[PDB]
């Protein structure tokens, strides 16, 4: 027992990290097979960052301008191309440590692990959720760009994120591995509005189910509610409206604990309206929304 | 910017994990060079767990009874010995993936990453602190025993923990890599008192410094305090007394932010006496104590 914000083991991704340098700018790249993927802003200087014309900036660059170093060994760049906001540098050597992998575009509300890197070297790993507003609340300093987010299903790494920027608000924005940004963000140093964020209701309910499984039960009550009633409360407190799809995903946890999903909604309703009266749930003094129903089941069943 | 409970990249440790089976019991082992380290209770059945005589149980076992599997390859066991609460199985093959490593006994209040494993397969990674009462609040299910805790300094892994047990209270106990338990715990299925836990004061102050660096400043006040005064409040709220050694360790963060350590103590004093009035600090609604001053500096400076 016990419940922690657990990230996937990062080994398979550490073996893919490389340093990409173009001119004076250095960031991280992801080496899979004979291709290195990195943010296209590796070709900018601070002089260009306010309003870059990426097509024009990339035209002044040749394969020999992209310096790719895997730890201490230099990769020979034999092709370069821009796809959306990523650069794909074809190298002459396939990464011997390339795991089985997929490129996936995750949905808002889903979670993933991030391997923060600096100069191609992994520094740490943590679990994130893609916010409903398509930002992530990460931990990224200058040089962390090109660090990736991923999920691991047995032997397969599904890469879902590459870090590109920090908003003036301190939240993070990035792309899928095809270079398409999550959200309305553009890779330009400009004021950018992150939309109104909401709390991921299905994840809070999943975490309440994890709390019951792990012993924390004080919040369970004698009440029930309806999806309509619950959603009136969800709206007042800026929670995502709960749908039957969310109830269906919570089915396994509802079955394991014997607590009907709408009964758990009534516990959540009372916690929203009354607060936690100074108590904690799974060591937290707030309602946690960064565990999906899949994460809770995995952490409570023991999947490797 | 941004602040997260970040664990070390687990790659170097994933390459050391093996499955150890003895009779019907399976747990995890750590393969470093030609030795596999695992909890000695791998030789028990539930029939033995209430009051085992480990010396007698180990005498009924031969090298061929210890089945060690590294992923899909079987290791040949050529020696076995018990050191405190660990077994050391000498194998005929040195682990090709053995990183540079040390065995260290961490101090209470220090942090480390845990790579939770099942059947020799890594499932996830999270950051822990060794509680002042020598327990850890982890996430471990049956079969997780033998999972290890560690720190990573550039290329060197310092193994500090091996998981052995869950107390009836749900907290976790284990040993250093010489098999010596942290705390008064014994590897026997019996009622065991974890001492009174305290909050790691120097870590809460370190996390308040991380909050200031990352923008969360609402808690800073116009007050100061003394070590004596602060410690009267620390005692009332079950915080560890602050010493000059703790002030000295906070020196770098005090210098970086320009907030004198005793001024930060006065902010902490007011948070303890007044609570957080429904506000948050670094996304938390409670005072976080699982970041050391070293962790905060590493996460805020970018060390890989
Ligand atoms: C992650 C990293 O290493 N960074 C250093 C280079 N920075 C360049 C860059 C790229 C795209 C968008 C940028 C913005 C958006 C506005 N943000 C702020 C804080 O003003 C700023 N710099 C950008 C990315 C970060
Ligand atoms: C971690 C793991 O895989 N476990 C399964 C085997 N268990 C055996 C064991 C070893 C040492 C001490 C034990 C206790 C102490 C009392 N705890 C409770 C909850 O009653 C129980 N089982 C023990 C360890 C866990």
């Amino acid at each position: 027992s016990g419940f922690r914000k657990m990230a996937f083991p990062s080994g398979k991704v550490e073996g893919c990290m490389v340093q990409v340098t173009c001119g004076t700018t250095t960031l991280n790249g992801l080496w899979l097979d004979d291709v290195v993927y990195c943010p296209r802003h590796v070709i900018c200087t601070s002089e260009d960052m306010l309003n870059p014309n990426y097509e024009d900036l990339l035209i002044r660059k040749s394969n020999h301008n992209f310096l790719v170093q895997a730890g201490n060994v230099q990769l020979r760049v034999i092709g370069h191309s821009m796809q959306n906001c990523v650069l794909k540098l074809k190298v002459d050597t396939a990464n011997p440590k390339t795991p089985k992998y997929k490129f996936v575009r995750i949905q808002p509300g889903q979670t993933f692990s991030v391997l923060a890197c600096y100069n191609g070297s992994p520094s740490g790993v943590y679990q994130c959720a893609m916010r409903p507003n398509f930002t992530i609340k990460g931990s990224f300093l200058n040089g962390s760009c090109g660090s990736v987010g991923f999920n691991i299903d047995y032997d397969c790494v599904s890469f879902c994120y590459m870090h590109h920027m920090e908003l003036p608000t301190g939240v993070h924005a990035g792309t899928d591995l095809e270079g398409n940004f999550y959200g309305p963000f553009v890779d330009r140093q400009t004021a950018q509005a992150a939309g109104t964020d909401t709390t991921i209701t299905v994840n809070v309910l999943a975490w309440l189910y994890a709390a019951v499984i792990n012993g924390d039960r004080w919040f369970l009550n004698r009440f029930t509610t309806t999806l309509n009633d619950f959603n009136l409360v969800a709206m007042k407190y800026n929670y995502e409206p709960l749908t039957q799809d969310h109830v269906d995903i919570l089915g396994p946890l509802s079955a394991q604990t014997g607590i009907a999903v709408l009964d758990m909604c009534a516990s959540l309703k009372e916690l929203l309206q009354n607060g936690m009266n100074g108590r904690t749930i799974l060591g937290s003094a707030l309602l946690e929304d960064e565990f999906t129903p899949f994460d809770v089941v995995r952490q409570c069943s023991g999947v490797t």
